[PDB]
């Protein structure tokens, strides 16, 4: 009750500790309020508005933006609070947005996207060996790797959903076999290079993380010049790092679904990414596919954590506002995928999706076992 | 400090108090999760989508709907606890829709909102003597006059604001000489009955609430059925109501600066109404000239007791974020009013736009004597 509102407080909404400078902090919301007005007075007389088009994007854009605004104003800032709980608002008003723009995608027939589709970019419309296969793509796949290795802590979690992924990536082959490409390229340069350094490099990273104390002076106490550098970067980094241990040794029931539904939902972002990508034909290179993975990453984070915080912590009685509005993203796009889908599915062999739901819940009963067997050596 | 931001949490988010039948206040966000995915699968795969235009409109009721469900998540519920919080932040959920809404219609040009408005109604496109004048409009003049003495107490500022707009309301015949009318109808009809009534009902009303003891109990210690009903009815009644006293004794000129601002914004908000009508053609019948009084007369109520609040105690230092959205909305009315309404200004005097500014300031100012003069005696 008491301990409830405030346990729940710490997912959504937590506070900054330990100000010092005052004047980041406090509001001016007045402030605020004026200079949207003074805004809109401006692009109001002075703008030109002869063309319609461009009208409408530029009314698109403002209204994104003071969409940002309102949820700086009122939105929760999720389990963070570097580098600004302004910044997490931000990123909850930009899932609020996308939640919703997928929610009226789910009444568009299939003309009518591809129409909106290319009203947002027209291009659309007319849509050794080692070496060769390394570029950005695999650097931000790797890299994304490399976080979701940091917010997750758990081998037995990042490559089991690696391996089962990039199994399925390489059973959906049928789908687009058009294309020229053989099992060794998602198989080496993905599990092992790719996913495999990701995985390796945030499991270092988020062991020095969990060792490391943490020291935060004000910026003002500190003199030199150099000092005053390191802080102001320093801050990007976070202040505090949660020890995050999925599997207790005498784990219940209940934790074992939780971590199951858990790699269920991520199996489903990938699916909904890929399927997203097929269905509606842009290319990699296409903003709306590393916009949206670069979105889908930034929300991620804030998602993990607070599921963790709900999974585990039995004071905790209501999932963050964060973590629910990325599980109605997902679902949504999953959704969206199937309704937009039918016209490549043709013979659709779904004994394969079932088949990695069982793998998934074979390797976390190992998980059990692989730990609670080492608990007693 | 710690005060600051408890403070600030009676503006924004009023806690229910005394909470009997916790089922009506306990979580279900789980819950709300499968209902929305659910709802989806439902409207996604069974719904028929071969119209182009019905799917943009069911489409667009959609994402309204679902962000009054994240705005129940998310968005603070007002000073207001009744019937339940849940509404008030529905009724806040409608405002940043609206507001966003005003900031896109800025970019639009004349002829993209007029074809925006005939896609809403095509019909748009087309467009003794006491005892006639009543209406049913009437009724509502009186009844939103009656709902905003009972946020204000004081006929010193129902009445002022009543006087100085009907004149307004009056000297802008010019604009619209065509319909046949008389300073009479503007002068016995609403000054003394509509307006002048509506205050004096809206008065006792507050007289009642304010030396009326409350002794809410519990619905489920109540036994009789008819106690029982009546529980029921007398929740969508205030829990409580504050004593407001807008002006001190001893006010301050940051005070009667802060009851002036509250003077000038009420007539933007009146003098919105009646140009938007003259502006964009369409009656008073019309559901897009209603339905806007009726969702302005619900965002006034919360937005007038967080005014108060931010005016009035000391220890509060920061305005709410309905109150903020409200200031907002009633100044992007007056843009969107001057920007699409140079068409009827062919020799506008601002002259008597200078004129209530002063005239309310001198009411204003012998509202201080009326009452500081009525102390000593
Ligand atoms: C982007 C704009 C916002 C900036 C974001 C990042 C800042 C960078 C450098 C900072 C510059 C100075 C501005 C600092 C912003 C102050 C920090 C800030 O989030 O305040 C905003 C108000 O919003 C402005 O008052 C914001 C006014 C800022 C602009 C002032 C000058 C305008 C010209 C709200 O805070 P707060 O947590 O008390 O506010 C609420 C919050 O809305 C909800 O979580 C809840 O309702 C409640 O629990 C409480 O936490
Ligand atoms: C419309 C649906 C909402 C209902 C509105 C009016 C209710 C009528 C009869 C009620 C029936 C049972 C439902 C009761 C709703 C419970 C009350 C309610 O607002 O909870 C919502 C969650 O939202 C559901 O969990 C809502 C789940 C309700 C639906 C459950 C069954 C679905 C089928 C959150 O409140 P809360 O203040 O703790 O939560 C937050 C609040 O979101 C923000 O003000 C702040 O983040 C924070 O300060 C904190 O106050
Ligand atoms: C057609 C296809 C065919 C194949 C289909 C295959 C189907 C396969 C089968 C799938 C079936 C799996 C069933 C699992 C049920 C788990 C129940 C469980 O353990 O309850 C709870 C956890 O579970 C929850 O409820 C957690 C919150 C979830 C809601 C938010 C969604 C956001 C997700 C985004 C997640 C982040 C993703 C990040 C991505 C990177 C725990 O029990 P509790 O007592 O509530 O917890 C105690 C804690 N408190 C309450 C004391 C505080
Ligand atoms: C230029 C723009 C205006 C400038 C002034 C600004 C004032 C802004 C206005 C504010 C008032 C909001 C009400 C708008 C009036 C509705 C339009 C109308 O007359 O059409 C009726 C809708 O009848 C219904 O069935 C209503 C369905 C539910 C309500 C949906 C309304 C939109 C969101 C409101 C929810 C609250 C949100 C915030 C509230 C502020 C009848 O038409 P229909 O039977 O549907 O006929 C079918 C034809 N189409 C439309 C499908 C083609
Ligand atoms: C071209 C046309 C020509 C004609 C033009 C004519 C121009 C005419 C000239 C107008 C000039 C009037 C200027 C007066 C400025 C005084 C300010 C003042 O005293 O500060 C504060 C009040 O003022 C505020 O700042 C309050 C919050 C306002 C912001 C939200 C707006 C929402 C409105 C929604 C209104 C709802 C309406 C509902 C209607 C039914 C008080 O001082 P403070 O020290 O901050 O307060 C102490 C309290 N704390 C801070 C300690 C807690
Ligand atoms: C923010 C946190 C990281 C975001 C997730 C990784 C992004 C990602 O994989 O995008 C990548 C872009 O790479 C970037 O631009 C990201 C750069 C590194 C992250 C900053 C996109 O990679 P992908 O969509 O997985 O590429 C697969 C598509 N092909 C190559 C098969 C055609
Ligand atoms: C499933 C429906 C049952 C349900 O929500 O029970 C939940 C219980 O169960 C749980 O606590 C776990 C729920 C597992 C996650 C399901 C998300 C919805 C996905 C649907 C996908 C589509 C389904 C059809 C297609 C497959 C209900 O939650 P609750 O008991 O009211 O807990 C209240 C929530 N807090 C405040 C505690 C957070
Ligand atoms: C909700 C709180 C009350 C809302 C304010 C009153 C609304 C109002 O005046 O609308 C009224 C409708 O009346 C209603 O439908 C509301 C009835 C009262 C509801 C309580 C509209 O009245 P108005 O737009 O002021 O009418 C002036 C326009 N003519 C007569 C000149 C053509
Ligand atoms: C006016 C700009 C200066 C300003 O806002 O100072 C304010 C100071 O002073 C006030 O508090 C006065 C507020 C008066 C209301 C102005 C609303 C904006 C309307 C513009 C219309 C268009 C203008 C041009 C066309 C006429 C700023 O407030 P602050 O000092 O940052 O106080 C912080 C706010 N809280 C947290 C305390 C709430
Ligand atoms: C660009 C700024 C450079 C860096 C300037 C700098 O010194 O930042 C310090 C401030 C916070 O200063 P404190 O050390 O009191 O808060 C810290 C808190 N008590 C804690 O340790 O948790 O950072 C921000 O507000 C965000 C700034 C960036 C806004 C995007
Ligand atoms: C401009 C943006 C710069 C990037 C800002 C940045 O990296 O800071 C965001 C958070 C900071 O976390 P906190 O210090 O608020 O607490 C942390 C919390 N108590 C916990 O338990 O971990 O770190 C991550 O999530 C890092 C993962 C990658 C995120 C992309
Ligand atoms: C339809 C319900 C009929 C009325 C049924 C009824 O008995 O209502 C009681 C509940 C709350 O009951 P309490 O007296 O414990 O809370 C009140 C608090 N202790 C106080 O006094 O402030 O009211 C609602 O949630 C109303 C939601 C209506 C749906 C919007
Ligand atoms: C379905 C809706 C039914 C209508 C519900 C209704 O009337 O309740 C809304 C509020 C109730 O106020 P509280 O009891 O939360 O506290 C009051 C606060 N502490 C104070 O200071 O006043 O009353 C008004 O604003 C009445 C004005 C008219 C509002 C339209
Ligand atoms: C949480 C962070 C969200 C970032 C969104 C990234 C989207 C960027 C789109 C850029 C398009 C550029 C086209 C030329
Ligand atoms: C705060 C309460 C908001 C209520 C909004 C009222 C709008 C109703 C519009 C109904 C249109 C009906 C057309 C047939």
């Amino acid at each position: 009750d008491v301990n409830y509102k405030m346990h729940f407080r710490m997912i959504n909404e937590q506070q900054v500790e330990d100000i010092t400078i005052d004047f980041f902090y406090r509001p001016h919301t007045i402030t605020l309020l004026s200079f949207t007005i003074v805004s809109l007075m401006y692009f109001a007389f002075t703008r030109d508005d002869s063309v319609p088009e461009d009208n409408i994007w530029r009314g698109i854009l403002s209204v994104i933006f003071f969409f940002l605004i309102i949820s700086v104003l009122a939105f929760p800032n999720g389990p963070f609070t570097r580098p600004h709980p302004a910044l997490w608002r931000m990123v909850f008003g930009l899932s609020v947005l996308y939640f919703l723009f997928l929610v009226f995608l789910l009444f568009l027939n299939f003309e009518q996207v591809k129409s909106l589709m290319y009203w947002l970019d027209p291009n659309l419309r007319y849509a050794e060996r080692i070496i060769s296969h390394f570029d950005i793509f695999a650097f931000g796949h790797f890299w994304g790797w490399a976080m979701k290795a940091l917010l997750i802590r758990s081998y037995g979690l990042c490559w089991t959903i690696s391996i089962t992924w990039e199994l399925t990536e390489l059973f959906f082959m049928h789908l687009l076999p058009n294309f020229a490409e053989c099992w060794w390229d998602q198989v080496i340069l993905d599990i092992l290079l790719c996913n495999g350094g990701g995985i390796w490099l945030g499991m270092v990273v988020c062991r020095f993380l969990e060792m490391r104390t943490y020291h935060w002076a004000s910026f003002k106490d500190i003199h030199t010049t150099t000092g005053k550098i390191k802080r102001a970067v320093l801050q990007f980094t976070p202040a505090s790092w949660t020890y995050v241990r999925w599997f207790d040794p005498k784990s219940s029931f209940q934790r074992v679904a939780g971590v199951y539904l858990f790699m269920i939902i991520w199996q489903l972002t990938e699916l909904n990414t890929f399927f997203l990508k097929h269905i509606f034909v842009f290319q990699a290179s296409h903003p709306l596919s590393w916009g949206r993975i670069l979105f889908i990453g930034g929300i991620t984070a804030p998602t993990v954590r607070q599921y963790y915080a709900y999974l585990t912590d039995t004071q905790c009685k209501r999932v963050g506002t964060q973590c629910w509005v990325f599980g109605v993203i997902g679902f949504l796009e999953a959704i969206v995928c199937i309704k937009f889908g039918q016209d490549l599915f043709s013979k659709t062999q779904i004994l394969y999706v079932v088949l990695w739901l069982l793998c998934v819940a074979f390797t976390t009963f190992l998980c059990l076992y692989g730990m609670i067997w080492y608990a007693e050596h």
